[PDB]
């Protein structure tokens, strides 16, 4: 059920992170968008491949899912992010109308290997103007440990962008 | 020079509304008074809810200059950038933002109450360093007028 599906899709997002950093497409971040347990898009960060600083894993997955589904609203879909989404990605998640976000690692795990200290107030509940009502789940247990370890494991395979 | 490029971003907003590409928003990225990108919202054309004017402009500028950072460049936005767009402006390292209309002008004709704390100075976890100018006088009047003039010329998203 939900738990098994959640763990499977977060694991897919983590594997995308490893795949993308391995082939030089971008940093170690993956995202999977699912429609009633059917995968619509499975993507990783493409900033280096695309020369596009907006091509984070989550944005790339939204772009792909919307193109595939022929609609700009992903209201029947959920997104699994290997790492907590940044302010841009969390904004994109809002604009796409995704109904639920599950993420694996806290942003601090990426910041620990040198990524920008760039965290979404609306995800953490700390804004004045931007407020979220999106359903948000932070992974726990085995899936969370596997997600957090990505950054220490991939430190030397890529250069920070 | 600020009025010229703000006015070009507003012209883009009108053109994109007129051809059905997206909503009434445009953005212009410049390097030392040379236009590097001139775009409008492409959400409807591209079937892409991330294709706001500012994101589109960033993608096109990064392609034109063949690099992922625009630290020598400034962005002119016909309307206050949203949390997504202002985050993209942060990631692209643009050094200055000039924007025409406050978000309230767009909210007034039906867009989401969807405002970037970091732009307004109320971020906790997100703190901006880039220089931000809200237009005044004629530039503000032109930019606010977009929303009254385009009111029912496009589909909301
Ligand atoms: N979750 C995620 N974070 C990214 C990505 N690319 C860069 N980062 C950075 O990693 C940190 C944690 O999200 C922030 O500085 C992000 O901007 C991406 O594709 N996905
Ligand atoms: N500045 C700007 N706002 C947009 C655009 N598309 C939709 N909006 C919405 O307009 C409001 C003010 O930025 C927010 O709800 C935005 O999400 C765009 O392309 N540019
Ligand atoms: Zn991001
Ligand atoms: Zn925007």
């Amino acid at each position: 059920g939900p738990h098994m599906s959640d763990h499977k899709f977060l694991t897919q997002a983590v594997e995308e992170a490893y795949k993308g950093v391995d082939c030089g497409d971008g940093g170690p971040f993956g995202a999977v968008i699912v429609h009633n347990n059917e995968v619509v898009a499975s993507c990783h960060n493409m900033v280096l491949k695309y020369t596009d600083p907006t091509a984070h894993a989550q944005v790339t997955a939204i772009r792909e899912a919307c193109k595939k589904l022929n609609k700009i609203e992903l209201s029947e879909c959920e997104i699994y992010a290997s790492c907590e989404p940044c302010p841009m990605c969390f904004g994109a998640i809002h604009l796409s109308r995704l109904k639920r976000l599950v993420y694996g690692a806290k942003a601090e795990a990426a910041i620990a290997i040198g990524f920008d200290d760039f965290i979404a107030d609306a995800l953490r509940g700390t804004g004045v103007y931007q407020k979220s009502s999106l359903e948000i789940k932070k992974a726990d247990g085995n899936g969370a440990a596997i997600a957090e370890q990505v950054f220490q494991n991939t430190k030397e395979k890529f250069r920070l962008y």
